[PDB]
């Protein structure tokens, strides 16, 4: 129920501005579709028995994406994973026969499922699973397998609680817009003048003295209205008064019936304050500050390609630390799946991994413009320590540690090159 | 019905401005419509297995077009569908026979549509569908095939319910104007200078009190006005009086008839506030901030050529977005007529997509204006790092790593390019 | 228990955010995953017996990790030290035989140990170990070997108590917050303007007086509410008052009855102060402040590269200090392993070390962009000086100064130059 109840407010950090594009930030390059180029390649580099069950494992895996739909639906289970803290995909297998085998994947709602043995309580009827029939109403009880089970990889304040990451951002979201609230109401108020009129009456009943209030309004109430359909103002047509003219009468011999203005809203402040929380909340996001909220005028700072800066640079490492959390989702339906299936049994797949990377796609775009500053600078260092590669450093040494290329790089291409040699187009 | 009241208040924040101009925003390019060039294309770039088939589809396709009169008609059933928040095209099939086949798709009001099987509410009489006649005023029910329901695919706050994209602006929208009414509110009143006039009677009725004010009306009330038709001062030619002079009588021997006026609106703001709210507004439907809200004036920053920044980069990637949701109200008409018609099965068709691209087009200006800035970096990197090419990094290396080539493009090229050399006119 | 209400305040002080912010600054390069290249080898550089063992470790060392699950889990563990002020593996041997040799290490709360002879505080029920049987809430006790017991190196104010890192940034943090509630407290209240409404009423009882209270609330009350989840105003639709129009009426022939609005929130500050307290907690909590907090426009300063500056360059200093301390979880279940295991004895182990070298990886990206600065340096001197190379400054003496390389790299690489003359490609 707790963990129902954080589930809630998480998802209402993103009905709010600003957390929804910070946090569309992050799933916009923490599984990025690219045109062509394919998304969640499953890398195998490692000791495989053979050539054809390597590659085999396609026929499992780009497969085991269509479950999820996955090419047009990740940046969804993904950028629920994120902010939902927990996500779960029900399994169905078989019924029958073992190594059919398994159907399709079923997202649950998190905040319907508790974990003590999984026990998903059912709002309404969702699935008739295998059998015997379509449950409804009741907790019904599944197995620690097989549902796969994705978190959040965080601790909390107090052992052991499921919580982020949207969890650092919440309080202090809470309390940017606690004063964009404030901002309006200070400025909504006070918008129009308001006026106070004290009119005395001595030693006359309030059930008659009422009749002399009943006259000061039916006299000199006024009914100037705008309406922000149209701007116009309402029974006033047409001009406007050059000036008013309000007429009351002291009945005594002595000042107490007047007019006090309540105060109007002098705009003193002064707002370098909500632009405070605002930097703060972006901070707590997750979401690197170089990306543009500021109207960041000019300067220009200046040069004509933007370089990395140390921000972006560690962002990407964050970034690249979900998706080996997410990662998850995609081993556990297939070892599991590679396993109802046959071929490489339980005790053979605990030494592959080790290393059976997942490789999501980046951003072809920022690759090449990273890629540009790396052997920009190599370049530089090379042109600059140029007339000593005869002298002191090798051509080799500097090949290989000015370029950071590596031996079989250069093997491969001194090889290579002596046929553009031969002969043309580049002799000149 | 709370569906209907949503795709209310979507509408009414269209109806304000800005909130049209950052919609339109998208909507001019996640369709936009150029000379010569089509809108919408069926990229066929599968396994399928007739040359004849593959382009069979434009006499399928480029007229399942035609119904949804989309060449002249697009970028509203889009922009309706964007703001909208869910867009319904009844089909009318066929009555007999089959494979004629289809007919006319006509779209439905929101807000008439309720789906738990459609119940489309009728108001008014709208349409005879094939048969039997109009229904009047009636709920009718039409099956989940075929209408085509295209929604943004959002889940909201509480599952499961359809909201957006315009949903996060909502709130700041309402707040933006609350400021401006506001900010007239301050002004428009105490424009005009108002003036209460305090003058005593004491012992003496009401019956013939009031007549010792009827009396101070008619010698010193002011009709001096100012209509906003002609800027002039009626019932004042000609001239203006260069003083005022006002007679009260304190009756008693003490000060207590007097003037005093109400204070006047003075300008301390000194207004960032509202200029505040709009930079929200403005991050919160989507559209880039780069478009130039602000006067922005020069800088410059400078450069001839406006570069690609990455907020405008990441807008692209937004709408391509869009364009693969709205993708929808074109594969379920086809499909639905590539089987009514014939030819393909629904069981040939489930490994086709995959991949069946719909290309919308781009906007044929700034696909250059952005190949002209990866181009250009690719050639300064080309020059840099040039003289090295002959003795570290080969021709073919740098070829297909620096200018981010393919093979056979270089293969392609490098045949092509013998023919230039033979022999005119390049020879220099 | 005094150590264990500690850990809990350092925990609360992660809760917070930018303590994250920073904390995660350290662990992510206290300990760097990067592709393809390992984190934390076992460099052996001394003196070893055999050829074989000193790579058979390999076969203790790099399974000594799997059982840290290391290679998934390893920022967790350390970020868990480092917070903690305290990080206990249990360790499992074996039950028999001996050299089999050992089992699984279990990470224990810290919080539920107490040292003075292990003293593991059991809460609900953890674990079954070896024998006999999972005990459950009772204090269960373990030799000080074999449990590996990794503390921050720090003794605190009064000797012998274990403290930090986050310690010195415990109190600044608590004092930041203690604003960020004053800046919001300050402002949310008096955001609405308050009103205090005098009304007097002389000699009638409380029980009837309160009935001329009753009756100028039902008469002018104000409903208008401003609601934060749309922004409009409720229960006034539509558009707004020009003006107010408030009526009290003085009984009294004197001036009692009055409204007197409370003070607006007046935005003199000039808010230096916040700004001050966070580059405080800044500076305690160890992370360089060159990290990019403040905005930063621009200028620029200006450079290409951003160089290597003292602040960064103390913080690795900093780290490799930390990874050293850290370096214990590693050497104490290997060695109690190796012995375990058999070969190597305590009274061999003793002069190891000395030296056995446990490297972490370092974060690729700037072991280059630090070794290209000191490298153009290097070259930018060699070509100031050179033409006094022949005359005064040998080369060989230059070679080792200026360049700072080491006599077997001349020799080496004296002798590899020969071939590169041999005689392609770079004879020009």
């Amino acid at each position: 129920n707790w963990i129902s109840e954080l589930i809630d407010t998480y998802r209402n950090l993103m009905n709010n501005y600003e957390v929804d594009n910070a946090v569309s930030e992050i799933v916009s390059d923490a599984i990025v579709y690219e045109d062509d180029t394919e998304v969640v390649a499953l890398n195998l580099d490692k000791s495989k028995f053979s050539p054809k069950i390597k590659n085999m494992m396609l026929d499992e895996f780009s497969d085991v994406l269509n479950h999820l739909s996955f090419q047009r639906k990740g940046s969804d289970h993904f950028r629920r994973w994120y902010v939902d803290s927990r996500i779960f995909f029900h399994k169905i297998i078989d019924p029958k026969r073992p190594k059919e085998g398994i159907k399709e994947l079923r997202r649950l709602d998190p905040r319907q499922v508790q974990y003590v043995y999984f026990i998903y309580d059912t709002a309404h009827e969702s699935y008739a699973c295998d059998g015997r029939m379509y449950e409804a109403g009741t907790k019904i009880k599944i197995p620690k397998a097989a549902v796969v089970y994705a978190h959040s990889g965080l601790v909390d304040c107090c052992g052991k609680n499921i919580i982020g990451y949207l969890h650092r951002a919440v309080k202090p979201a809470n309390q940017l817009k606690l004063l964009e609230d404030a901002v309006v109401i200070y400025r909504i108020t006070r918008a129009p003048d308001r006026r106070v009129w004290y009119v005395d009456t001595g030693n006359m009943p309030a059930r008659k003295a009422a009749e002399h209030m009943q006259h000061v309004m039916n006299t000199m109430k006024n009914r100037v209205v705008y309406d922000a359909s149209t701007g116009k103002i309402k029974n006033q047509q047409h001009n406007m008064s050059m000036t008013e003219d309000y007429w009351l009468q002291r009945r005594d011999g002595k000042a107490v019936t007047e007019v006090d203005t309540l105060p109007g809203a002098d705009n003193t402040g002064n707002m370098e304050d909500i632009r405070w929380f605002r930097q703060a909340l972006y901070m707590a996001l997750r979401v690197p500050l170089s990306r543009i909220p500021q109207d960041q005028q000019g300067g220009v700072m200046f040069d004509s390609g933007t370089s990395i800066t140390r921000d972006e640079l560690t962002f990407a490492k964050f970034i690249r630390e979900l998706q080996h959390k997410f990662e998850e989702v995609f081993l556990d339906p297939l070892k599991t799946n590679l396993l109802l299936k046959g071929i490489i049994t339980e005790d053979e797949w605990n030494d592959e991994i080790n290393n059976i990377k997942i490789e999501f796609h980046r951003d072809s775009y920022f690759a090449e413009l990273k890629e540009a500053e790396i052997l920009e600078r190599r370049i530089n260092m090379l042109t600059m320590a140029e007339p000593f590669i005869g002298k002191y450093i090798s051509h080799r040494t500097a090949m290989k540690d000015i370029l950071q290329m590596t031996d079989e790089e250069i093997e491969q291409e001194a090889k290579q090159i002596e046929e553009e040699s031969k002969e043309a187009r580049f002799q000149d």
